[PDB]
């Protein structure tokens, strides 16, 4: 792990940067990782508030997008390295979401743009779903799928997501 | 033609000449009356108007729109600014934000949501912001509440959908 850190830490500064991290993370594909899911992972390991991690949150950093890697692997049953739309619909089973909707999910998140979705965008659509539907559950309290809520709730409700 | 004194503005803003505004750009030719900087994400959606290309940013041609869309801004502003004090406070942004038919506390949750400066008020910047927001999600509010009751009523998948129209 020290070792792996090292080689993150560009400029040997002692501090993985924005930058540092997405040129050692592969999407699998000719462009860079996600700038946005870099961002995400970091503040989620950053304590210091400084847009950088330093070892022991990096190990931190490093255990999670390597899960999040093992997940992908998983679901890409084909080995093809793009997750697609019923290789989706096996990652997502446990949602219990339409094709139809699928469909959407893809077309939100594939940046590539080419009906898949590469390891950065599953991460960053897969923590955007996870996000909206916890928040989605602290209205539905009675579990039956439907909200209904007022102009002001709504306002609020988009103010607590983003 | 066209216009040689917008295009001094262009230049002044355009610091490494290279015909394109970018966000720090536009961020640092622009004040909000404060020792902060201008709202980045105020910035970046005003870029993201105007841009046409894709660029993150603006050319001389769509900077005549920026111009415009920010002196509009500042205009309504310093109209809703009664006392010229330079931040607006939940006096005035009632009167600014009438339209909307908001309830009284409810300016206070705007303030707090916008309000950078901690002070409970907001700055022309924030100002901007607030507004934006509110206006696209009033525009996506509406579009679900068809009989404008006030009220909607969505499934797990509408409301996906719906968030994913905004963020
Ligand atoms: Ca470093
Ligand atoms: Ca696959
Ligand atoms: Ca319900
Ligand atoms: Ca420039
Ligand atoms: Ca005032
Ligand atoms: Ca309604």
């Amino acid at each position: 792990l020290w070792n792996v850190f090292q080689r993150v830490d560009k400029d040997r500064s002692g501090v993985i940067s924005d930058t540092e991290l997405q040129q050692a993370l592969s999407n699998g594909t000719w462009t860079p990782f996600n700038p946005v899911t870099v961002r995400s992972i970091i503040s989620m390991f950053d304590r210091e508030n400084k847009a950088g991690v330093n070892f022991s949150e990096f190990t931190g950093v490093w255990k999670y997008i390597t899960d999040w890697q093992n997940v992908f692997r998983t679901y890409d049953r084909d080995n093809s390295g793009m997750i697609d739309k019923n290789e989706l619909k096996q990652a997502l089973s446990g949602y219990r979401l339409s094709d139809q909707f699928h469909d959407i999910l893809i077309r939100k998140f594939d940046r590539q743009g080419r009906g898949q979705i590469a390891f950065d965008d599953f991460i960053q659509g897969c923590i955007v779903l996870q996000r909206l539907t916890d928040i989605f559950r602290r209205y539905d309290t009675d579990q039956d799928g439907w909200i209904q809520v007022s102009y002001e709730q709504y306002l609020s409700m988009v103010f607590s997501i983003v």
